[PDB]
């Protein structure tokens, strides 16, 4: 396996549907050993999720708390001595900022909160896990999605968090590369996980992506995880700052054939 | 090998510095049954270049030939049923459109053969491989670099050229991805090839790019070619009309410390 050997954080892990779990998939067939946080109430239910990873740790982590955050690096330095790479795959938005106007929707406090689990918390692992991470090819890396480039309907502040987190990709990109630490993002088109399940017609904007993509499909969390394994080796050690579509070529279109 | 049976064709391969030498190790070790094209004079050069790849075809093909082009399908399709990738690694432009100040430099003629070897050539190859290539989940890859993005001093009408190139890599991928067939682009960052053999001062630009990247070190073909073996890979089967920077990074900075 090309991570054969290589100790992998991944966040974010919540269902057999969550981008995190493709991402573990892909990791662990590529030989990867992994471990895995979740948040507070989800202790139990990722634990049965992630047993068929054979996790060196898994370990609470509410990105929200500072402590936290210094405490899961304490508790996983006691099981390994280096760490190679670390996996962002969260998100949130209170529930009012995502549907209608953006305008009539977004809040001071909405937008202060979906920054703040959404981009900032990945300087914080950042943060954290630097001096585990220094000299030894490590990787971060990010999942993000277009509504950080362009004005799209419903996606309103997650758009705007979404942005605010590739500029955090490539501002941690040049602190880390010094300590030889790559930090990439994937850009997923939409998939069906307990993200899009507050979304009505999220259905919608999944048929509208298969038809107007170049290549006719939905992507999977496979597609995904693959991708972001490969972010984390060897094979990518000349890649960093990078933001990777992996959307069925959805990103490179304008308009198509059927208005 | 995550390359394991699939048959690909490799065009560039001039010396061991090609980048197209650096693609076809990384494909060599992932499984991959390899063809290689030359321009009239390299016959024999490239013949001994590619031999420790064990090569299905060694076939002429100058892409300023329509017929060339033609005549490298039919001998490849006698030898291979069907084709799962094309690597394009191919660039000219005349001397004179090269050095100095664009607009002093630029010809309607130099402009002419540059977007011809380098960009139309790209769409040929898709043309008349596309009915070997279908449904397979087949890949093109071209190299590119950053001077389609950004003017830069020297490369001149090669960056526009390459700007014409990542055009055409999005409406091949917009008009093959209905086939499955995915296509894409790498940007490397600047590499010590025969490509550099006419430009004066291109350590400087090496050393610069060392200097301003946030991995402060030069990519190597290995680095380069690694990407384009994933970007064939049915790993990458979510990608279509990408550009992926091989560059340590220097894509994604402004500035740096040292001014
Ligand atoms: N589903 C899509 O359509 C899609 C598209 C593009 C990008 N993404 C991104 O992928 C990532 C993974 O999302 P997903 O789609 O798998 O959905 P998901 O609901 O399974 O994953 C989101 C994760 O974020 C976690 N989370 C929320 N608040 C947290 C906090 N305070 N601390 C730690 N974790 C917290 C949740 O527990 C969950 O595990 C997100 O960045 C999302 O924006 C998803
Ligand atoms: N070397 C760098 O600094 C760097 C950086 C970014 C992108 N690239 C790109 O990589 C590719 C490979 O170049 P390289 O740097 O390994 O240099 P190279 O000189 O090894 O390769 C250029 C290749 O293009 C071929 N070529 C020229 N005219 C041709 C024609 N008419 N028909 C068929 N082939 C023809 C040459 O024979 C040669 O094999 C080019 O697209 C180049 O622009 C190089
Ligand atoms: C995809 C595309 C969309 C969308 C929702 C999506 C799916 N999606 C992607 N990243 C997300 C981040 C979050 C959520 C959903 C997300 C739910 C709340 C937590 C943050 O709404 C409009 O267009
Ligand atoms: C890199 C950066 C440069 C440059 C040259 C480079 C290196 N390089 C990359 N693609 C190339 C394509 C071509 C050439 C050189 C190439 C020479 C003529 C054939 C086409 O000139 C100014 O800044
Ligand atoms: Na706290």
């Amino acid at each position: 396996g090309f991570l054969a050997g290589k100790k992998i954080l991944i966040t974010g892990l919540l269902s057999n549907k969550s981008i995190a779990y493709g991402i573990a998939k892909a990791m662990h067939r590529e030989g990867a050993e992994l471990a895995f946080t979740y948040v507070g109430q989800f202790k139990d239910r990722v634990e049965k999720l992630c047993a068929e990873f054979n996790p060196a740790a898994v370990l609470p982590c509410d990105v929200i708390s500072d402590q936290e955050i210094k405490d899961l690096f304490v508790e996983l330095g006691k099981v390994w001595d280096g760490l190679d790479a670390i996996v962002h795959s969260i998100a949130f938005a209170p529930r009012d900022q995502l549907e209608g106007n953006f305008i009539d929707c977004v809040t001071r406090e909405g937008f202060s909160i979906a920054h703040d689990i959404s981009a900032y918390s990945f300087a914080a692992l950042a943060k954290e896990g630097r001096s585990m991470m220094k000299n030894r090819n490590a990787s971060m890396v990010a999942l993000t999605y277009i509504g950080a480039e362009k004005a799209m309907p419903s996606y309103n502040t997650m758009g705007v968090a979404k942005a605010s987190l590739e500029a955090t990709v490539r501002y941690t990109a040049l602190a880390l590369g010094e300590d030889g630490i790559k930090v990439n993002a994937v850009s997923a088109g939409p998939i069906k996980t307990l993200a899009a399940s507050g979304i009505s017609n999220f259905k919608k904007m999944l048929d509208y992506n298969a038809m107007v993509s170049p290549l006719k499909k939905n992507v999977d969390i496979m597609e995904v995880g693959n991708t972001v394994a490969f972010l984390c080796s060897d094979m990518a050690t000349g890649i960093t700052g990078e933001v990777v579509h992996v959307d069925a070529g959805y990103h490179c279109v304008s308009m198509g054939n059927v208005l």
